């Protein structure tokens, strides 16, 4: 029920799933893995 890798993802849409490995990248604006 979230977002994937690669992911168009925003500040106030953090859908992307902050819980496994999925957080909005810094960098890109698209969300990256978690090293």
């Amino acid at each position: 029920e979230c977002l994937e890798i690669f992911k168009a993802c925003n500040p106030s849409n953090d859908q992307c799933c902050k819980s496994s490995k999925l957080v909005c990248s810094r960098k890109t604006r698209w969300c990256a893995y978690q090293i």
